[PDB]
This record gives C-alpha cells, sequence and structure tokens, in this order.
C-alpha cells in the first residue's frame, strides 16, 4: 500500500516549457498508436526517452506505460479529430485519460508531468484546450499525484492557470 509525506496536499500546477524537461516522477506522452516518433511533444518525448518507445504502441484511448530504465513514460493515445466525430473523439479524449489515472496509482508514483491530449496535431484544427483539461481533471481529480501541466503557449498559459486557480 502507498503512503505519503505528512506533508503531501495533492496539487496542480502549470508550466509553459518543454515537457523533456519536466521535474516530475513520470511523464506522459501526447503519443500515437503506431508508437512513432511523431512531432510536437511525441517527437520531444522521443528523443528524451527513446528507449521508451519499445512496444509502445496501443489503441486511441488508452495508455501503455513503458519505462526509461526506471523512469516511467505512459504513452497516452488521444483521438485525432480529423478521423472522429465530436461525440465519439471526446468519449475516446476522456477515456486516454482515465487510462493515464490508473496508470498514475499503480505506479506509485508522487508527481506526474502531463500534456494536454488532442490539442495539437490532433486537434482537427480546432482551439480544445477547454475540453482537453477539463477531461484532464475529470480523470485525475481522484488521484493523490501532485499533477504538473505543460503547454508551450503563452495564452494558453494563462488560460489553463485562470482554470486551476479559479477551483481553489
Ligand atoms: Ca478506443
Ligand atoms: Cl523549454
Ligand atoms: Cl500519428
Ligand atoms: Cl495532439
Ligand atoms: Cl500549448
Amino acid at each position: 500500500m502507498k503512503h505519503h509525506h505528512h506533508h503531501h496536499a495533492p496539487s496542480y500546477r502549470v508550466k509553459r516549457m518543454d515537457i523533456a524537461k519536466n521535474d516530475e516522477e513520470c511523464v506522459v506522452n501526447a503519443a500515437n498508436p503506431r508508437g512513432l516518433p511523431g512531432n510536437g511533444v511525441c517527437k520531444a518525448v522521443y528523443k528524451k526517452w527513446p528507449e521508451s518507445f519499445k512496444n509502445s504502441a496501443t489503441p486511441v484511448g488508452t495508455a501503455k506505460t513503458v519505462m526509461c530504465g526506471t523512469y516511467p513514460v505512459i504513452h497516452a493515445v488521444g483521438p485525432n479529430f480529423s478521423n472522429y466525430s465530436e461525440s465519439e473523439g471526446d468519449r475516446e479524449l476522456a477515456a486516454a485519460y482515465r487510462e493515464v489515472a490508473k496508470e498514475v496509482t499503480r505506479l506509485g508514483v508522487n508527481s506526474v508531468a502531463i500534456p494536454l491530449l488532442s490539442t495539437g496535431v490532433y486537434s482537427g484544427g480546432k482551439d480544445r484546450l477547454t475540453q482537453s483539461l477539463n477531461h484532464l481533471f475529470t480523470a485525475m481529480d481522484s488521484t493523490d499525484a501532485d499533477v504538473v501541466i505543460y503547454c508551450r503557449d503563452k495564452e494558453w498559459e494563462k488560460k489553463i492557470s485562470e482554470a486551476i486557480q479559479m477551483r481553489t
């Protein structure tokens, strides 16, 4: 059974920087179903933890953890909204985050670095910040890990921070 330090109060934070530089105990990749190096976040994850791509292929709506050494990389496959309808894509996006929460719990980590799934090249050309962040919260709220959300856009940083602060 998992125990924490007496001071542990689970938190959310957002940082605008490359998730490959994260200071957390594990990382969530914005993965593609075939386990390819990809682009954007996925390519940064591939450059930093290439060993974690051994047998990382997994279906849309799921997560698969592969260790790089002892450092866990949770490959979470959100839907490409160019291929899915809005209703089906929304369900798969929510499902991918639920699988992340299960993996974070199983691993026993105290913290996790997470990107906003399906907000980059899989967004179908739409702004999906609120949709993706709300599914992240829905899955992660019941976990006790410190969650650090990574983004790259300055306006997105502000909106994510606002959403975090308004629930506190
Ligand atoms: Ca699926
Ligand atoms: Cl950076
Ligand atoms: Cl892809
Ligand atoms: Cl994406
Ligand atoms: Cl961003």
